[PDB]
């Protein structure tokens, strides 16, 4: 099954980081969502209660980004995998990846980051 | 086999949503059709009969993008995936990844969607 | 064995194409060539010689791209994928990917193509 | 496993290259980093001593990027790849592409450039 | 007085050129209009009758892109700036660019056209 | 006098509009603000009290952006304009360009919108 | 009169520089013409030979930019200006901007260039 | 006369700001410089010791930007201007405009800025 929903160059402006000027002065989190899910049902019957809606999706990464500030990247993704997965069956698995694109790294690049996939089981 | 004749970016203003006021309103929906098809023959041949013609499948995408308003993206990629299936048999397989760069949620992302694959039976 | 060398965004103005206005006008023909090469001798003697350089390589699609024109994209990058795993022993795979961002269609998409591998026998 | 950490579009301005003249009046290298790490634990902890840290990573491929002047992006890529696999043995695997967008060839390419994977042994 | 009312990176897919083969086979033309219209009593007012809506001026630009094929880009253009201000008296002067991104001239290069500047008498 | 301090590519999500559905579903709003201000003092002596600060400056447009829906741009243009300048002395005149990239017209364009200069009285 | 026709983008890979090497291994040059031409007539007509051809134009630019080697952009610009006027009466002025997006300094820039305005007398 | 030369997305890691924490962590500032001077006499002869060498401005403006700390943009600009104009005759008027695109503001925005126009005395 190669169906997915997704969610890509989502936004926030957290303080999240290891660093405790960066929580003092917060930066702008890149978020991308892939996730694994049956689109079969919801392609033939048109039905958006057979399928697992984008915006909601949406609300559960906003409500963690935007929440308390943690200190790693991989916790942010972590419970933004785990918190996916726990409400909507439908989703086989689930792919987080955040960016950084502005660290406090003394350098140039594009961006820094992680990506974790979670199965939901 | 990993040959591929495909189609990107396609975009089309239509008014298909779950929500009432997408329909009345309509908005851009973004394409990509990826085609799992043996390009051999027509590499060696040079001969456009024996492969299968993007015009042709812009035009399926198009009379389906640009028809009656359906709810889901996943029943278009489904009627789109179908379709051309249904012409070509040239066409292992069909991956249609449709994207609502603007859909009614409040945020800041580059934009949502789907993408389903579907093997030619 | 996940080595590559690349060559992406090659643009070459040509008069390909199946219909006689296309070849009478002529377009822009983007190309992207990704050969799989173990890079490991290479990588640990520095030497050029060790290796694929892909100044050559872009000679040779240069000369196919702007060379006598043919009809399908196909043909194009069966040529190329061809005349490189003839020329060099080391290029275990040869994947050429062939772009008409503007072909004769009534629409508005990013552009159509093809995308053939060919391994080096 | 599928998490990874990453650095993408990293940019030095450096003297390697085949060619003598290269060497001499050098170029911006673009390079993309991308490591297969385990996240879970530091997902679970939050503690960046569970993962790897990106800004040390960045440290160890701009000393070898701004460093002597080598022929070949081979030679770089795995010098860069050998360097962070003996560092950390969190990282089960390394992969570095490296990608000179402005090389001695006479032609309109977005980029040239190679790419390889090192396992952690 | 320098307010505006804009219209930027309207794509049509026309006929038009002086080339026998550009009116067969078409393109896609990019144009952007600009009108000098003060704003003040609309931007007090807030009421949509105090200003010219955008909505019906691209009306006007499309129904003279996608209509008869014409020769010159400088014919479009002049039927575009003579459109809109016979029709708007709050149009003091009307600005209308367009553009070929993909004309058959046998090069590189981002794009070709004109701009016209039409005061309204 | 040519010393300006500027805001580009603000973007807010709001729900004015002259369209009913407008206001119900929202849409991204893109604002550039650009203030002539003579930065001769604070480039001297290097005091933030010598200048308009940035930060503040994003505060006053945000709050009209993201506050009660109105009906036109130009009366969220003419609100952050007269906002502005009311609480900045050393701003001479103030420029407003908001942008809808996203609007109710049916059609393909990069966005519509208008722009408006206010000095500063 | 504030009509003109231009030319954007244009690249070319030559030879010329400074520097011993750059003549030696050449670069990119991008160029950018904007001609100050009447376009009532051509406007009004909608003959091809009220106005000035941009492919002609472009002829004359690309015979200066791959021609011989200079040693400066102003040389360049100063042969591309001088040339468009003397065979064109209708260009009531010249603007031709050359960028060298990659010279030989050791810096991280999108680009260093020049740009000159040249009135036909 | 409106000949100049240009330097743009220059991009430098400083540690300036306002805030206490900005100066800590620093981050990615760019900077535009713009120089009126006349290039005929540069134009006709050929030689670089008739106009202003870019590299030269280039290395003004680095030892500027990646110097000591300072508060203001306006500081920064002000003494890039400054240093220009005293060392070059020909430049008859300095332009700087410097760009923080990710400063201490909790938004979303391309971002934020200054620019200032010095005459040569
Ligand atoms: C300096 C702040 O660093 C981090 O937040 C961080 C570093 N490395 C990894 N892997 N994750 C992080 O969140
Ligand atoms: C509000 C409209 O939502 C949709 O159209 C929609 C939501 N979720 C999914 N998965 N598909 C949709 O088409
Ligand atoms: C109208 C020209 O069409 C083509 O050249 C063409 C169409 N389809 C495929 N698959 N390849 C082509 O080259
Ligand atoms: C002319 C310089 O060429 C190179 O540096 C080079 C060429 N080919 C390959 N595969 N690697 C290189 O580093
Ligand atoms: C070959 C087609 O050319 C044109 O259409 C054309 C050329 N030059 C100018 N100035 N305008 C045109 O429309
Ligand atoms: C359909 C909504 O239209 C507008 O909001 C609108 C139209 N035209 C102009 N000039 N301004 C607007 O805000
Ligand atoms: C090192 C090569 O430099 C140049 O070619 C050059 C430098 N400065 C100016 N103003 N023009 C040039 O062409
Ligand atoms: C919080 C840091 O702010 C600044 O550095 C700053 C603010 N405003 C202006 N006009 N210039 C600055 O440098």
């Amino acid at each position: 099954m190669q169906d997915t929903i997704f969610l890509k160059g989502m936004r926030f402006y957290g303080y999240h980081g290891a660093l405790s000027a960066e929580n003092e002065i917060g930066q702008i989190f890149k978020v991308d969502v892939t996730l694994k899910v049956d689109l079969s049902e919801a392609g033939r019957t048109d039905n958006v209660i057979d399928t697992v809606h984008y915006g909601e999706v949406f609300e559960e990464v906003k409500s963690i980004m935007e929440g308390k500030a943690v200190n790693l990247l991989e916790h942010l993704a972590e419970r933004i995998a785990n918190r996916i997965n726990s409400q909507y069956n439908r989703v086989m698995e689930t792919k987080v990846r955040i960016t950084k694109e502005n660290p406090p790294i003394p350098g140039h690049y594009d961006g820094v980051g992680i990506e974790i996939v979670r199965e939901n089981k």
